[PDB]
């Protein structure tokens, strides 16, 4: 398989039964690691996910939690350090999204996405580097944020808000722990062909317009963002630190612009 | 008189008893606006600040108020709505920072920097917005935000965090109220000699070390800030809309980088 | 009487004839600067426009000359010098784009813009600080960018290249001569109602496409762009250093997201 | 070997006889590719490269050009479709810099170093592009910017400029011919152990000094950004595009923040 300093790594990945976080693990399994599946409440996708991962060469585990909850996060990476033996990559995947007007926007909906997208990544992020740094491990982070870390998203003034944090939170995690060799990432994916907009491209209107801003002409698959995040865990990442490597068909680059126009 | 158009202007200042907020109250007093001083903790600044906007050339009260608390702020605007007739820029200035390791910083501190610094500013800016759109105003709102919305910060993870959030809500309210006529702005303070650094430059080691990281060599003066709040809040900026305008003596160029080192 | 600070002060402005250039001619002109006007082709252009600075309560030569000629440059700054006295601030504005495929661009064309937009602020930026330098004047820079150093721009690679190009030219030199107190700035211009748009706009599909791409709704009008121009070079804006204030109506925050698409 | 899609590819290097650009060869000889090794004048250092190519497990040519000059970068890539059939890969590496005050540095120097780093970027770009487009190739190209595109660099204000024109012409060449599913993307290196650098990092105190801007502790070895340069010309990053992914050990994080400084 092709990074094989990943072999027997253990990587864990919360929201890791669907999507993004899904097709993730099972590229970790590909690459031969042992993955501990994150999972909100969906019990019977999570079991899937942990058999793929073992049918594509891997070794993994499944445990609940609620991001939002600290114990959760707590026992997440405490349950992968006593089942595998270690941590080596953390991933911090899940993410919650809904359209309101911004003056309409309640403070209750506002933190639910703040606290799902940005403190759980933080608490996630914390969990791992405590570890890595108490145990001397040059140890890998990465975070899912967004093309919405640059593109502003009206509608989404939480979901922006909470990627725009994430950006500087792991820029500054990466600089406070890069003298341990401990290496801090974003990942910034554009539209991805998952469940949560699985709905969104039903209308084939809806899935056009999509299309339409993204300057390569087709929604991304969640294996070319887990080929970015194999990149990013391995050793041929060793000097990338800090960074946001995004992986939208072009999206940041100003759809609109396209052909001269402006 | 600089900024006519800002005659008679309802100005809104969270934090504005101390500080930037104060630098800023006393401006737009001598522009002669009408400034509305959110304080939180300390009645005797805040009527101290009353009084230099007061001879400044401008009419002012005081309003009690947490950011944190939604009520408070939605008190705030009501408040300046009742006592002034209307509201016509919104400033969210309000913050907090403390160093931590980030491996170290606990769940309740890093929300409570959050909680300030970013969904304040959202609970501010959602609260004028609102008005501006049900009124058909073409109000104005100036969001405080840092050189640490570009700048990383270790020992202050969620303050980077808050002002990265920061950056991207104003972004995406900027763009998501812009047919409307109402911007939305960033100001990005570098090392300003404020309240909130008032230990750190004590210690003449410490005002030494903050200076040789601004390459124009001094610590900035609040008022400094303050006229590009004047400038934002004017007409003059009429088509400025979505920007962080840094006033840091040039601290985002990278200070370990003059005489060409590296 | 806005900035009672520029009153007298040298300014000196590539392209000043025609667009922002005559724009900021005049606008300098109000607040009672002593304006050269640099131009290029057209002298009766530059009456016309030294004519207006003088209407406006300002003082105006008009000199020929090539921007992409060094001694044409050296000239400018030296005539200012000669007929006015001194430097105070050098304002490089002169700029040229045309569309063409990129893998069709020729390097003539392509020298040409990039000779034109990028080298000629090089040059005139240059001029100025090694002015400023040897006389002990905190003078300022303004280079006229564009949106353009920020969005992609097909069709137009080498005005894209030029802009990216005058960003880290203008923050390498705010950086670099900070510790002297000479300040260097961008602006940023959007789509403006000026001569080298006046083709574009001619045809009312094409000005309703740009238009539909600005999210504020309206081309900008030269003297907004102006209006920063004169805060730039003031004592208002004595922190900032090293900054592109862009002034697009919120072109930057990429039009294509309005209304939550994505 | 890693990237089993990359056998056999043809891949072109400018300056790829020394530092990163021989450390590509090599890379991409370790994967089977067919090189193209571009060189100045070092003709026997070419020859060493292209041996290590053939020991790697790869195909090899060498070809003298000077990328400032159209027609050697028109024979480059003429000569490497004439050999080995076609052309997939083309890296534009060729760099030149030195020190020198701004308002010191003179119009030919500039120009050297903007028709080396930027202009011979956009003509090896155009030529590669144009070549895809004609033939239907979704083909590939990598320019090797530098933190410097980022990281303003006082007494190197032609570098800089170069780079951060370089950035918006891939940004623009990359929405470009996005639909033609040509991507196009920057590599970003921060302070590489190379010949350039050799002279620098013999004093044990630039060493040191410039070990102390680098997050990660260590000056970043060729092959970590070859291994960069793999990754993005691979089917791996299928989805990435218009990018600059940095490979600096956290340079571009602002180094003198370290330790919640500032
Ligand atoms: O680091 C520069 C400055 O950034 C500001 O946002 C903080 O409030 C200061 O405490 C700090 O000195
Ligand atoms: O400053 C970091 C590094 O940037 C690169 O672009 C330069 O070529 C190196 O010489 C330098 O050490
Ligand atoms: O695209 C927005 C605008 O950018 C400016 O820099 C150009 O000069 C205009 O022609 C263009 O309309
Ligand atoms: O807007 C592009 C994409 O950005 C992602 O952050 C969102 O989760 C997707 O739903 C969206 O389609």
């Amino acid at each position: 398989h092709m990074y094989t300093d990943l072999k027997d790594k253990v990587v864990v990945i919360t929201g890791g039964s669907t999507g993004l976080g899904r097709a993730m693990a099972v590229r970790f399994g590909q690459e031969e690691a042992k993955v501990v599946i994150n999972y909100y409440n969906n019990e019977e996708e999570a079991l899937d996910a942990k058999k793929e991962v073992e049918e594509a060469g891997g070794q993994a585990i499944i445990v609940q939690g609620d991001v939002t909850k600290e114990e959760d996060v707590v026992n997440l990476v405490q349950t992968a350090i006593k089942e595998f033996g270690t941590l080596d990559v953390m991933i911090n995947n899940a993410g919650v999204e809904n359209p309101v007007p911004s003056h309409e926007l309640s403070l209750d909906n506002w933190n639910k996405v703040i606290d799902t997208n940005l403190t759980g990544a933080f608490l996630g992020s914390r969990e791992a580097i405590k570890y890595f740094v108490e145990n001397d491990i040059k140890g890998n982070v990465i975070n899912m944020s967004s093309v919405h870390e640059m593109i502003p998203w009206p509608l989404f003034v939480h979901y922006a808000a909470s990627k725009g944090g994430m950006k500087l939170m792991t820029e500054t995690l990466a600089l406070e722990y890069a003298p341990k060799g401990i290496r801090v990432n974003n990942i910034g994916p554009g539209a991805m062909n998952t469940p949560i907009n699985a709905e969104k491209f039903a209308d084939p209107v809806q899935r056009a317009d999509v299309e339409s801003m993204i300057p390569m002409g087709y929604i991304g698959k969640p294996e070319e963002v887990a080929a970015v995040a194999a990149f990013l865990a391995s050793s041929q990442a060793s000097y990338v630190t800090g960074i946001t490597l995004f992986a939208d068909g072009g999206m940041t680059k100003y759809p609109s612009f396209q052909a001269g126009r402006g």
